[PDB]
C-alpha cells in the first residue's frame, strides 16, 4: 500500500502516467476503439489479447508485468440512467478488486462513461462519486486523469472537499 493514500488529478493523456496499473475505459468486445481507449491500444497493444468482458466488469491482462485493468462502463445511449448507474457503480467495484489483488501501491484511472458512453450528458459528479464509493476502502495512490481545463478544477475541488 501506499505511505500515506491520496487522490490526485492531472490534465494529460493516461498513456503517459506515471503509476504502477493503468484502467483502460475499454469496450465489452476488446477492440481498439477510440479516446482513452485508442490510446491505451497504442501504448499497451499486447493487453488486448482476450481482453473482452462485459458491462459492469474489469478484466486484467499484462502487457510485460505492467497490468492493464480493462474497465467496461455502461453507454448511456442504450441503458436506462437507472440501470446505467447501477453498472457504472460496479465497474468501478471491479477495479477496486483488481487493484487489491495486483498489489500495487499506485493506479491511474479516467473517468468511466463521461465521453462517448455519456450518452450525451454531464457525468462527472456521477462517474467521480462511483470512483470513491470503490477506491476509498483501497490503499493505493490514485491518480484520475482528465483533458479538459474545467474538468480539471471540477475534479480537484472534489477531492480537496473530503480535506
Ligand atoms: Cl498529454
Ligand atoms: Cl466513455
Ligand atoms: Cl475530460
Amino acid at each position: 500500500g501506499a505511505m500515506a493514500p491520496s487522490y490526485r488529478v492531472k490534465r494529460m493523456d493516461i498513456a503517459k502516467n506515471d503509476e504502477e496499473c493503468v484502467v483502460n475505459a475499454a469496450n465489452p468486445r476488446g477492440l481498439p476503439g477510440d479516446g482513452v481507449c485508442k490510446a491505451v491500444y497504442k501504448k499497451w497493444p499486447e493487453s488486448f489479447k482476450n481482453s473482452a468482458t462485459p458491462v459492469g466488469t474489469a478484466k486484467t491482462v499484462m502487457c510485460g508485468t505492467y497490468p492493464v485493468i480493462h474497465a467496461v462502463g455502461p453507454n448511456f445511449s442504450n441503458y436506462t440512467e437507472s440501470e446505467g448507474d447501477r453498472e457504472l457503480a460496479a465497474a468501478y467495484r471491479e477495479v477496486a478488486k483488481e487493484v487489491t489483488r495486483l498489489g500495487v501501491n499506485s493506479v491511474a484511472i479516467p473517468l468511466l462513461s463521461t465521453g462517448v458512453y455519456s450518452g450525451g450528458k454531464d457525468r462527472l459528479t456521477q462517474s467521480l462519486n462511483h470512483l470513491f464509493t470503490a477506491m476509498d476502502s483501497t490503499d493505493a495512490d490514485v491518480v484520475i486523469y482528465c483533458r479538459d481545463k474545467e474538468w480539471e478544477k471540477k475534479i480537484s475541488e472534489a477531492i480537496q472537499m473530503r480535506t
